[PDB]
């Protein structure tokens, strides 16, 4: 589950970084 655990991680750290806009 080494791959799947990644694929669902990787999505947390994306969509909340990027769940705001970038200012400053």
């Amino acid at each position: 589950f080494l791959g799947m655990l990644l694929h669902g991680v990787g999505h947390a750290i994306h969509g909340l970084i990027h769940g705001k806009q970038n200012v400053e």
